[PDB]
């Protein structure tokens, strides 16, 4: 399984596509929203903009994104455990920008896709898998969380 190889690759090339902060965080975080409006809607924080150039390259935007990329960092890396203080991250959520189905399971894809791209020409096929793979991992783990022991009912 996945394993440590596996998941080191992965981080790894995740470092590496990912390297630009700013640039990266932000690039994700537009893609995210307009690839899922819902998102621009739960976005409270920006929203006066809802066009092209605006998420293209807008201030707040790459501000989110930094803190975006930053973040995801420690879940994939503790290569065992992405629970740094990822429960917080996931209280967070829980209570305002909730895990909203599908949301996550689009970030991950998106985030995927995304990276490969950008700073290839790796795609190398086993690691685009891990990649996605993780991504699903870290939702799983997230939700098992929140509703268990977030709220749930
Ligand atoms: C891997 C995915 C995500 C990471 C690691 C993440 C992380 C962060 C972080 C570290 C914060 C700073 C405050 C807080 O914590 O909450 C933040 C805030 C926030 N995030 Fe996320 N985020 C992700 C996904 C999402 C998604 C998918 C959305 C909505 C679909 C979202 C909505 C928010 C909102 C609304 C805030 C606060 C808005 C504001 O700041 O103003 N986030 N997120």
């Amino acid at each position: 399984g996945l394993s440590d190889g596996e998941w080191h690759l992965v981080l790894n090339v995740w470092g590496k596509v990912e390297t630009d902060l700013a640039g990266h965080g932000q690039e994700v975080l537009i893609r995210l929203f307009k690839s899922h409006p819902e998102t621009l809607e739960k976005f409270d924080k920006f929203k006066h903009l809802k066009s092209e150039d605006d998420m293209r390259r807008s201030e707040d935007l790459r501000k989110h994104g930094n803190t975006v990329l930053t973040a995801l960092g420690g879940i994939l890396k503790k290569k065992g455990h992405h629970e740094a203080e990822l429960k917080p991250l996931a209280q967070s959520h829980a209570t305002k920008h909730k895990i909203p189905i599908k949301y996550l399971e689009f970030i991950s894809e998106a985030i995927i896709h995304v990276l490969h791209s950008k700073h290839p020409a790796e795609f190398g096929a086993d690691a685009q898998a891990a990649m996605k793979k993780a991504l699903e991992l870290f939702r799983n783990d997230i939700a098992a969380k929140y509703k268990e022991l977030g709220f749930h009912g």
